């Protein structure tokens, strides 16, 4: 996240790190949200990779022990069966991950809340972001969780051709695009939470920015539609 600030440690207790592991080690490689206790919503383009992956909940610094984590393999991925890798702007960018084991609430551990079937936020609706990702355009992860305010770009404006044309869809959102706040390399899969009628919900899920960096001027950081999909997501898990 470009522009962020530390997260509180109890703020965004649906935030999981997606990990692989390279050599003797484990290292960061996106975010998700806790959606059941034993599963997880990440984007579709996270697990192209043929990787060995765990799934951190609990996680604040990834640097040092918190106290608070809880590690859990990832059993079965389920990815949106019209995805298509070398085509990330068509949309479907979502998946799911079935845990080993159910993982344990508290208050740094719950199950994020989901909006409602086709709901659209107005343009400029307050949202975060959060996540470890680069803190700079070709920069390094974050060490402890970040977060970075950025209001909604609605699709009127978002498609249209200063910004980012006919790439983004109605299966979209976008938000941020002020040039110094956005997501970045190593935010994909994670949240766009946005606070409706008193409650934040998650609405997005972060799928890429422009290659002309992370925080450029009017290309928003877009986001899966997670409303979009509610009725994927519940089928998925009811039929495994
Ligand atoms: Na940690």
């Amino acid at each position: 996240v470009v522009g962020g600030t530390e997260a509180q440690r109890n703020s965004w207790p649906s935030q999981i790190s997606l990990q692989y592991r390279s050599g003797s080690s484990w290292a960061h490689t996106c975010g998700g949200t806790l959606i059941r206790q034993n599963w997880v919503m990440t984007a579709a383009h996270c697990v192209d990779r043929e990787l060995t992956f765990r799934v951190v909940v609990g996680e604040h610094n990834l640097n040092q022990n918190n106290g608070t984590e809880q590690y859990v393999g990832v059993q079965k991925i389920v990815v949106h069966p019209y995805w298509n890798t070398d085509d990330v702007a068509a949309g479907y960018d979502i998946a799911l991950l079935r845990l080993a084991q159910s993982v344990t609430l508290n208050s740094y551990v719950q199950l994020g809340v989901l909006p409602r079937a086709g709901t659209i936020l107005a343009n400029n609706s307050p949202c975060y972001i959060t996540g470890w990702g680069l803190t700079r355009t070709n920069g390094q992860l974050a060490q402890t969780l970040q977060q970075a305010y950025l209001p909604t770009v609605d699709y009127a404006i978002c498609s249209s051709s200063s910004y980012w044309g006919s790439t983004v869809k109605n299966s979209m959102v976008c938000a941020g695009g002020d040039g110094v706040r956005s997501g970045c390399q190593g935010d994909s899969g994670g949240p766009l939470h946005c606070l409706v009628n008193g409650q934040y919900a998650v609405h997005g899920v972060t799928s890429f920015v422009s290659r002309l960096g992370c925080n450029v001027t009017r290309k928003p950081t877009v986001f899966t539609r997670v409303s979009a999909y509610i009725s994927w997501i519940n089928n998925v898990i009811a039929s495994n």
